[PDB]
């Protein structure tokens, strides 16, 4: 998917929601 918290991209959005909800990345 796409991220603009930071450059993220990933194989679909359920990593997404992980990428922003892991907490990596927080806007
Ligand atoms: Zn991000």
């Amino acid at each position: 998917y796409k991220c603009f918290q930071c450059p993220f991209t990933c194989n679909e959005k359920s990593h997404l929601f992980n990428h922003m909800k892991y907490g990596l990345c927080k806007n």
